[PDB]
């Protein structure tokens, strides 16, 4: 997947940013089997005032989570991992949960490319894994942080 | 719905991103009744010249919305959307509206989460609403111009 | 289409976008016949340190393209142009392959808009184009390399 996360520019601290990415990405393996390193968190910062809700200026405590996903998962496990994102995302980032807003979006595996290669149908990622060649195999497993 | 709203750097003031945000918001809630509080504008800005059209490297005049969605509501009524958010920010960003690209993409429900809480169906804001506790109800009622 | 080109500050040059750009509008016409001036490329880029992959933070070297298609192509087609832009990219930003991640979403040419018209279905940019006003085709023409 890639996980696009909008907030404000200064609200995440580094330390705090790995956090929020460590949540997310370990929600990601933990409820899909997919390995750490095929989740990426990519954070999008903007200036404090981008953000209107109603039409109303906010400030720099809001954060919307694009998920992008292959097709092919229920929707109730969706659910369970839209609701632990907004869960965890709100500890790591220390952020009430009503200022976390997570849409998942989903397009056919056929049509997603990942560290140059196309990716496998959901739950089919270590055959794919292992018709991976050696350096393309080392590659990813440097992207893995427990 | 989150409208992602792509602008060049400096393109616009505060007071005319609250007018395009405005204008967007207005006819979300006008052509949907979803509520003004659950539309958010959220704009993205880059520097004027990393845009390119038919590879022809642009200034800061364009602009590309894209809408994000419940799924469930009918081709007629986004396109009725869509040709008033062109007509709405058109104005509002003083922009002529051939420089406006507008995109909409739909999800179900059911994995779209706005104020920590799944949305309803597309007709049903009304009882959600109703439903959610006071504290919820009174954040949101404090998003509304 | 719309291609969203994230990447980290820096890491291009404007030369570099230009070419990134042309490959990638390149590859969409060659492919999919679409007019060059139809396609955008829209670079974003944010602070090196933003992109984590498996919660490790990346230098300036991941580039991720998510682009925005009208529905109607075959998956076979889809593969392809994926393959172009990520072959084409490697060359034009030098950077390697395994550093490039592409994504395509497809949404009905109904709900797209594109210099403030809405889009035909896939294949008939021809009769589309030929209808536009005078002004209308003058204007999209000038966004050619």
């Amino acid at each position: 997947p890639v996980y696009m996360v909008y907030v404000s520019q200064d609200r995440l601290t580094p330390s705090a940013k790995h956090a929020v990415a460590k949540a997310i990405t370990d929600a990601h393996r933990g409820l899909t089997g997919t390995q750490h390193f095929l989740a990426q968190v990519n954070f999008q910062e903007q200036p404090a005032g981008n953000v209107f809700l109603g039409g109303v200026q906010q400030g720099g405590d809001t954060i919307f989570v694009h998920g992008l996903h292959r097709e092919g998962r229920s929707a109730d496990l969706k659910g369970q991992l839209a609701q632990r994102i907004v869960d965890d995302v709100s500890v790591a980032a220390e952020i009430d949960r009503k200022h976390i807003w997570v849409y998942f979006g989903e397009m056919p595996a056929q049509q997603m490319v990942q560290y140059g290669r196309f990716l496998p149908q959901p739950g089919h990622e270590g055959e794919w894994f292992d018709n991976l060649s050696s350096d393309e195999r080392a590659f990813m497993e440097t992207n893995v942080d427990v």
